[PDB]
C-alpha cells in the first residue's frame, strides 16, 4: 500500500524514546512512563547500545504476578530493575516497510519500536499512532 | 495486595474518556486518538449508553488488514465507521477490586476501560498506567 517506509512515518508525530539502564529500578521506570504518558515501550541501553525493551502490557503483566500472583515460566523479581524484565529488542530501521513495521508490531504485541542504525543505536522511534495517522490520513486508494 | 479498588486508582491521573457515535468514521477516531494520544480505548455510546469498545491494537489489526490483507474471521470494511468495528465493550465499576481489574486488562489484552454506573453509563476511566502507578509508588509489603 503506496509503497511506504518507516522513514515517512516515524516524523509524523513527535516523540521521545524512553531508554533506561539495565541497573534501573522498576519505580524509576513507572515514574518515567508517568512523565510522557504516551510512552508504550521503554529501551534498555548499555553504552549506547540496544539491548532490550520493556512493553508496558509486559510490564503489568510482570506487576500481576508480582503483586497478585497472577499467570497470563514467570520468576521472582529480586533487584526488581529493568535486566530482570526486559525483552530481546524488535527494532525497524529507516528504509524498512511500513508493513514489515506493521506486522512486527501485532507479532510482538507491541504499539512503539526504536528504529536503529547498523550499530544498534537509536536513532528514532515508531509507533501504532503514526501508522494509524499514515494510514488513514493519506490516500485511501 | 493492600485490598485496594477502581475507586482509589481511577482518578491517579487525569484522564477523559475519548468517546464516539456508531456513524463515527475511522477517519474521526483516529483524530481524536492523535489528539489526545494517551488514548488507549475508545468508548462507542449511544444515548448516553455504553455500547462498544475500540481498543487502539483492535484498530491496528483491522488497519492491517484493510489496508495489507494482513491476518494476524476478518472482514471487509464498508461504511467505516466505528459500529463495524466495536467490540462487545469490558467495563469496571468502582467498587472493583483493583485485581479484577487488571486481569481484564490482561485478559483482554486492552490498558484502558471505563468505569460504569449500574445503568451503563461512563462515570471514570481507568488504564494501565493508572494501575502500575498504585502497585509501584504505593507500599510495597
Amino acid at each position: 500500500h503506496h509503497h511506504m517506509k518507516v522513514k515517512d512515518v516515524c516524523k509524523l508525530i513527535s516523540l521521545k524514546p524512553t531508554v533506561v539502564e539495565e541497573d534501573t529500578p522498576i519505580e524509576e521506570i513507572v515514574d518515567r512512563i508517568l512523565e510522557d504518558p504516551v510512552t508504550r515501550t521503554v529501551y534498555v541501553a548499555r553504552d549506547n547500545k540496544l539491548v532490550g525493551m520493556i512493553p508496558v502490557m509486559h510490564l503489568l503483566k510482570v506487576s500481576g504476578f508480582h503483586f497478585f500472583g497472577f499467570i497470563p515460566s514467570m520468576k521472582r523479581l529480586i533487584a526488581k530493575n529493568a535486566s530482570e524484565i526486559m525483552l530481546d529488542p524488535v527494532y525497524v530501521h529507516m528504509d524498512t516497510p511500513l508493513e514489515e513495521a506493521l506486522k512486527l508490531m501485532i507479532d510482538n504485541n507491541i504499539q512503539e519500536m526504536p528504529v536503529v542504525d547498523e550499530k544498534g543505536e537509536i536513532v528514532g522511534d515508531l509507533n501504532s499512532l503514526e501508522i494509524l495517522l499514515a494510514l488513514w490520513k493519506g490516500r485511501e486508494k
